[PDB]
Order: C-alpha cells, then structure tokens, then sequence
C-alpha cells in the first residue's frame, strides 16, 4: 500500500485498481487494494502461461506459503537494487527465483519511457541471470544427476512452471548457452539409449532390424541392456527421437523421388495412380500440420497460439508448399490448363527441395554456417540490383552504336541479349580493343571488390555470435520430434486416427510428458531443496572472496587505514 | 591403383618447414568440404529437373535427352520466351553465382 | 543540466586509481614529515 | 591546440548528452535555435563548419536528421 509513486509498477497498480467493475459495485470513490489485483498485474508482466500467485477469496496473523517470495517481487518491481541483493540470500527455490526476477525486469524495462531507469533495470537484469549461472554451475561441478532434475521440476512458488520454461520465455542467451543444460538436450534427444553409438551404428540399425537384436549399438539403464526383452528393446529404439527423425528424412527423400518421376513421365490427363499415392502422402502431410498447429498444451489463445506458429520459417514455408500444391491440383482438373498445372507442380517441386535444407541446422558445426547466410542475403539483394542495371546499361549502349534502328522484334533483341548474358557470365581494331578493355576495368574489378568487401564485412559480424544464437535456437527442434508420434507420413494416419476419435470423446486434450515437465513428491522435493540450500551458501562465500581478492579493493583498503593513521597521530 | 600411388607423393611435403602446416590444415577442411558438396549437388539436381520438366514433353528415350539434360546441366555447374528465359537464367545467376560461394567463402574462412 | 555535468565528471576523476595511488602517496609524505616533527 | 579543440568537443558532446537522456524534446529544440551570443548562427551549422566528427555522430543529432527527413508523418 505505500509503494512508491513515481515508478512504473504503481501506474499499472493504479490503473487496474479501477478497472475493477466490484469496486463500482462497492463505491466508487474509495479504492480498495486487495491481493488478487497484484496478483493480476504480476501475471500481465511474468506471461499468460503460469497461473495467478495469490489467489482469490471466494468467500491472529497468517502467513502464506514462501514469505521471502513475495519480499523479493515487492524489492524487484521498484527497482531497489541493495534490498534485493540482501533478501535474495534468503530465499527458497534460488534458481527459479533468479529468473523469474529477470524476465520482470526486462519486462518492466521495456515499458519504461524513460532513459535512466530502463538502463538500471536491465543491468540489473543481467545481474541476476548471472546469479542463476553461478549457483547452478556449482550445482552441475557436485553432481551430475541431480543437476539435471533441477530443472524439468515444477515449482509450486512461481506458480507452476518450470524453470527452462522461464529461462526460455526470459530470453536468456547465456542461461541455455551453458554446458550442463545443452548436454541435457542432447540427453533428451538422444532419448532411452546411451548418447556414444554414433551416427553410423544408427543408420545400420535402422536399415537393418537383427542387427538389434545382436550386441551392437548401445543402452543406458543396464536392466534392459543386460536382460534380453528385444520386444522392449525395439519399442525403445523406435520410441527414440533420432530414430524418427532419420525416419522422417528417408521417407521424404522417397516422397521426393516419386514425385519427381511422376512428374518427368507419368503426367497424363488421365487420373493416374502414382499421382494418388502422392495426393494420399500429401494430405498427411497437411494433416500432420494442422495437428501441429493444434496442439495446445496448457491453456492458450488460439490466436497467440496462431501467431507463435506462422512465426516460425519453416511452418510458413510448409503452408506456402501446401497452398501452392491445392492450386496446382485445380489447374491439373481442367483440360485446358494442364501445362500451367505441370510447370505450378515444378514450381512445387522447387519449394519442396528447399525444405531439405533443414537437415543440417541439426548438426553441430553446419547450422551457424546457415545462420550466417540467412543474414548475407539481404544485402546480395541490394546488389544484384546495381549489377543488373549496369549490365543493361552497356547492353544499350553497344546495340546503339554498332547496330541500326530496326524494328526486329525477336531475332536482334534475343541476339544482344545472348551477347549480353555472354558478357556477364565470364578500323574497328581500337573501337573493339577500347570497348573490351572497358568492360574489363568495370566488371572484372569494381563489383568483386564490392561484393568482397560487403561478403567480409557482414560475416566478421555475424561469425562472433551465431553460436550463441545457435545454441538458443536447438530446443525447439527437440520439442517438436518429442510431442510427434512415431509413424512415419504414411502410417502418420493410422497413428492419426486413434488420437483424434480418442479426444473428442473422453479423453484429455493435451498433457506434457514427463521427462520436460514433471510433479516430485514431497519427500524428494525437500532433500532437493536443502541441497541447493547448501550449495547456495558455498556459492556466496567464494564469491565474497573473490571480490574481496580485487586489487582496487586492497588499494581502497590502504588508503582508508592510512586515512585512519593520520587522525590518529593528528589525535595525539 | 595408380591414383592411389600418386597420392602417397603428397607425404614429401611434410617434412619442409613453410609446406606441413598448410597440409594439417587440408586435413581439417576436408570433412565441412564434403557436407557442403552434398547441398550442392541436391540444388543443381533440383533445378535440372525443374527445367528438364517445363521445357520438355514427358518422353521415354533412354540415352539421348537424359544426356542431354544432363549435359546442359553439367556446362551450368561448370561454369514469347524472351521473358521466361532471362527469368530462368537471371534466376540461375542470383542463387548460384552468389550464395552457396558465400557459404563456402566464410565456412573456409572460419576454420582456416 | 550543465551543473549536474560537471559534479560527474569531477567525481569519475576522483575515482580514478593513478589518483588514489597519488593520494596515498601524499598522505604517507605528510605522516613522515609528522613523525620527523616529533 | 589540436589537443584543446578536442577536449571542448568532447564537453559539448557531455552537455548535451546529459540534455539529452533528461529530455527529448527540449534536446532536439536546443540545436535549431539562433544564438545571439556569438553572432546569430545556430549550433549545427557551427558543429558542421568546424567539422566536428564525434558531435554529429551522436546518436540524438542523428535521429533529429531522420526526424527532419521523415518530414510531417511519424517515422
Ligand atoms: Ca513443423
């Protein structure tokens, strides 16, 4: 009730105190602050997909759950940097309280309309995702294991989420960047089997089924390595999310393939059947969108849900393929448009090649590269444009000199235009010698060392840092094969059709998986707490001592133990 | 088997000082070099098909369009249709001479 | 706004470590001259 | 004497970069004005004529440029 009035938090306090209708109901004059309005305003800032933190009544002293949590929002939210350093060594649960800090900081500051404050919020920001990475790497450096169960946990004092959850909606680059948190993705990805086959051992095994069946390849949880189920080892091996990744790649290479056959020969008039085995692999390939595009695992807005999926490239790159593929069809149905329709399925064919690009974002060296290009190519554009108007340029100026006016439509037109796009692919004796010379001081010089230096430019910037987006960029990927089912597209649809009549009748609409986001029982959560209660408290230790081993500090320190000695001879 | 002899004449480099290093750095290049011309060639595969298709009629010979096409698509790698041929070859000039050389100018820049 | 310039630029001068090494150096002449004194 | 200029143009630099992240308006208002004191010229065309490298590359002159150049609509 007195927080104070000049900061940004008060504003929105004030204003959502009397968007309240029960307060009309009541009286209009006087404001009432109740909990839930706080508890509103700290759900618009911290984002839609965590639930409120004090709940409304529906209806001697009391205490709610986790004191030190609710101190802590009311230091952060006006920007009082010393009490938040103080209170936070207090605190419970430190790893997700760091963060949640950190995305109301940066979510305040982006709001601020000012220049000073905004400033001060994000450092401080910045401050606290340090804090987080610094108790975290001491929990990685003890023990491996239980680093890892730190973070797919969910947290009953923020409201249940989990902490990658909010390090991801937090945008923290140097959070996720860190060792321990990729080598869990790689963990997830690598799913039930041990992560040291390689690639190869894998490939073998997909493409042959006894080779699993023998003492090749690899297992972690040795009761199923050891004991011999090859019923549940299969279903492990294919429940993998690798597995369906290369199984994915394979059959649209073969999509691919029949596609382009069907369309160099057997594109007639006639329904053909190869074209409807393509029809049938393409509508589950739609259908295995619209799926994607359904899936809502907590409670959302359909339309935020919408946006956060035409966001993504590749998803607008798929319904773009998919849309041009619907209006290829209704030009291949009428008689008279059937090569418009066949050169639109080229096209297609075109969009459809492109998406194989995709494939190397995975790989650990390839996907920068990728990163880099997708910048370099908004100043290619620019160029191109500049190279083709000085192209045209001396195509005009050599037809005019040495050719007559002629009204020939196209034999002369096409003839220059061959000499012209000869030239750019690469007493008439000093007329010839001085056109050819100045066409190679332009061209064989100027632009190349345009484009040279433009090209080395745009990549000593774009080289420092692709990494770290790259390494941000890798979970969504591992999301995604994790929530698809197994099937490759062609069976996508037996495994289609049980979901969808499960879900309409009695069913749940969506739930996470228990290896992203999982509930702990109390006696566990309790051993788990107090460990990282003790690890926060040797972590603070090392780093007094390291700010106290500074060299300015012992320089400070001097100089006020020689202040202290010279008032005190001044004493005597 | 004789390229694999003449390929063992590259082992006398190694011992002169300027010229060994230059060969450990070939060793390193040599593994991104191989998933690049993977990218490569499905590109140059994709808009040979393309072009094989809407400019020529769906036809069974064996030998001679199929070398052809593969022919006019080899001379491109090696290196009213007045709107659609500048279209295509404008098209052509645009991704292959600028993108991919990109790609390989940092890929090779960056681990060199 | 120039008045408040000028107190910050003073104040990054003082905290300045050539200056406190040349402060203390100052402090420790006058305590031996004072114990000279005595 | 080269090195004197300096240091005055990394004061104007200061000065109006604490005008600057008080106000935004008021900052921009300060360049255009006429100055009697020194003979009826404005600010930027005195920041332009000695040329003055590091007071133009300021982020608020430039984006009064941009502003200027964009003209009566928002930019
Ligand atoms: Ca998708």
């Amino acid at each position: 009730e007195n927080l104070d009035p000049s900061c940004l938090f008060h504003s929105k306090l004030q204003k959502v105190l009397v968007e309240d209708p029960e307060r009309p109901a009541c009286a209009p004059a006087a404001p009432r602050l109740q909990m839930h309005h706080v508890a509103q305003v700290l759900r618009e800032l911290l984002g839609d997909f965590t639930q409120p933190l004090y709940p409304r009544p529906r209806h001697h002293v009391t205490f709610t759950m986790d004191p030190i949590r609710d101190l802590l929002i009311w230091a952060i939210v006006q920007n009082r940097r010393e009490l938040a350093g103080i209170i936070w060594a207090q605190s419970q649960d430190c790893i997700a309280a760091a963060l949640a800090c950190s995305k109301i900081l940066k979510e305040l500051s982006k709001e601020e309309e000012d220049t000073d404050s905004s400033e001060e919020m994000l450092a401080l920001a910045e401050e606290y995702e340090h804090r987080a990475i610094g108790v975290f790497t001491e929990c990685y450096r003890k023990d491996e294991e239980r680093a890892q169960k730190l973070l797919t946990r969910v947290s009953e004092a923020w409201g249940k989420t989990t902490c990658l959850q909010l390090a991801l909606e937090a945008k923290d680059m140097k959070f996720v960047s860190h060792g321990g948190i990729q080598a869990f993705l790689t963990k997830v990805w690598w799913g039930q089997l041990s992560v040291d086959n390689g690639l190869w051992r894998v490939t073998l095994c997909m493409l042959a089924f006894p080779l699993l069946l023998t003492g090749l390849i690899s297992f972690r949880e040795k009761r199923l390595q050891d004991v011999g189920t090859p019923a549940a080892r299969a279903r492990a091996f294919f429940t993998a999310p690798v597995v369906v990744f290369h199984l994915n790649i394979l059959s649209y290479f073969a999509f691919l393939c029949l596609f382009a056959y069907v369309l160099m020969v057997d594109f007639q008039p006639v329904p053909s059947w190869c074209e409807c085995a393509i029809y049938l692999w393409l509508f589950s390939l739609v259908c295995e969108e619209m799926r994607q595009l359904f899936y809502d695992p907590d409670e959302c807005g359909l339309m935020k849900k919408a946006a956060l999926y035409f966001s993504d490239f590749w998803n607008k790159l798929d319904v773009g393929a998919i849309l041009l593929f619907v209006a290829g069809l209704t030009c291949r149905l009428i008689p008279a448009t059937l090569y418009p329709g066949r050169v639109i399925l080229s096209l297609d064919f075109i969009l459809f090649c492109l998406r194989l690009m995709h494939i190397f974002t995975i790989s650990k060296t390839l996907g920068p590269k990728i990163i880099i290009v997708k910048r370099m190519m908004k100043d290619v554009f620019f160029f191109l444009f500049l190279l083709a108007v000085w192209v045209v340029s001396f195509g005009v100026a050599k037809q005019a000199i040495l050719i007559h006016n002629e009204r020939r439509v196209d034999w002369l037109f096409r003839g220059a235009v061959y000499h012209s796009y000869l030239t750019i692919f690469g007493f008439p004796e000093w007329l010839t010698v001085l056109l050819l010379c100045l066409y190679l001081l332009f061209t064989n010089i100027l632009l190349l060392n345009l484009l040279i230096a433009m090209f080395n430019y745009t990549f000593q910037q774009v080289q420092e840092h692709t990494d770290q987006i790259w390494k941000f960029q890798r979970h969504d990927l591992i999301e995604e094969y994790h929530g698809r089912p197994a099937a490759p597209p062609p069976f996508i649809l037996l495994s289609h059709l049980q979901l969808f009549i499960k879900r309409v009748v009695l069913k749940t609409p969506a739930k996470r998986h228990k290896q992203l986001k999982n509930k702990l029982e109390k006696n566990e959560e309790a051993a788990l707490l107090s460990w990282e209660i003790y690890l926060k408290e040797n972590y603070l230790q090392n780093r007094q001592f390291q700010q106290k081993q500074r060299p300015e500090q012992k320089i400070e320190d001097i100089s006020n133990k020689v202040d202290a000695m010279v008032d005190l001879l001044d004493l005597d």
